[PDB]
């Protein structure tokens, strides 16, 4: 039904994204300078302003799977930056990006990666999701969702059990944010096809 171009399939998250999409009969195209089973791949330079616009052309939707071990804190804000940008010059509408859970609010201003015990190595790249973020808010003319992982993400069960909002903290009984890679993506994909959280900070977590 839809024609999904998707930055970073190869990853842990980005696999599961693909695949999911796939499953449910979604065409989707793996985008990388690089360049694939079930999904088709092209060339696509991220950074290289023709490259992406001309990738996406005839898309429906935009997304970027970048995640704990793709991603670099100095580059997130322009992968962000990038991709509203090809999305804007391709005619493309839907966009929708991976985010991080030390921008998950936990009360009314306050994030968790300001919070007491956040661990100090994933701060740097909390903060670079923090800017991404406050990128996009900017951002009205475009359908965009960012849409955070839990604090922890890891392959696991593919339930098709968990609970999603607008980008606040989620925790369970026992103060767990967690959601499984396989579950995430079932969130994801189900996002792309809702519109849910049509330009808002979006998670999910059991």
């Amino acid at each position: 039904m839809l024609k999904i171009a998707l930055f970073g399939a190869t990853g842990m998250i980005g696999s599961r994204i693909a695949a999911e999409a796939a499953r449910r009969g979604h065409q989707v195209t793996a985008l990388s300078r690089n360049p694939g089973a079930n999904v088709q791949a092209k060339a696509a330079d991220l950074f290289d302003p023709a490259s992406i616009a001309a990738a996406l052309a005839g898309q429906d939707v935009v997304a970027s799977a970048y995640g704990p071990k793709q991603e670099e804190a100095s580059k997130v804000v322009a992968v962000a930056k990038a991709l509203v940008d090809g999305a804007r010059k391709a005619g493309v509408k839907r966009v929708v990006v991976v985010g991080g859970a030390g921008t998950l609010e936990v009360a009314p201003g306050k994030q968790l990666v300001d919070t007491e015990g956040f661990p100090d190595a994933y701060k740097a790249v909390a903060l670079a999701h923090r800017d991404a973020y406050g990128y996009l808010s900017t951002v009205q003319d475009l359908d965009w969702t960012f849409f955070s992982p839990a604090a922890l993400i890891a392959p696991g069960e593919r339930t098709g059990r968990f609970r999603t909002g607008a980008g606040r903290l989620i925790v369970d009984e026992q103060g767990n944010s967690k959601i499984s890679a396989e579950d995430y993506a079932i969130a994801f994909v189900d996002e792309i096809e809702q519109g849910r959280f049509i330009r808002q900070a979006a998670t999910a977590a059991y």
